[PDB]
């Protein structure tokens, strides 16, 4: 799916990112991407946009991140400022 987030300058998006040798990695239908959402504050910015714990990250602001490191994805979220667009799959 796809989520669209808009926040104030002095809040966050209300989610935590986790992920990991990132050259022979291999997507599966159980572990599709390197990065996934560890927690989504309930009734938070990301939540209200329909983001949930367990969502894996395919795209961030137009860039594909299936085999992209962690520091690089967090950099994409930062560059967007108060706007963020992500493509996620829910392994649920």
């Amino acid at each position: 799916s796809v989520a669209i987030l808009q926040k104030r300058d002095h809040e966050g998006f209300g989610f935590v990112l986790r992920g990991a040798p990132i050259e022979e990695f291999t997507p599966t239908p159980a572990f599709p991407a390197l990065q996934y959402l560890e927690s989504v504050d309930v009734e938070g910015v990301a939540w209200k946009a329909g983001l949930r714990t367990g969502d894996f990250l395919i795209e961030v602001n137009g860039v594909n991140v299936v085999k992209v490191g962690h520091k690089q994805v967090v950099g994409l979220i930062r560059q967007g400022g108060n706007r963020l667009v992500m493509k996620v799959v829910s392994v649920t």
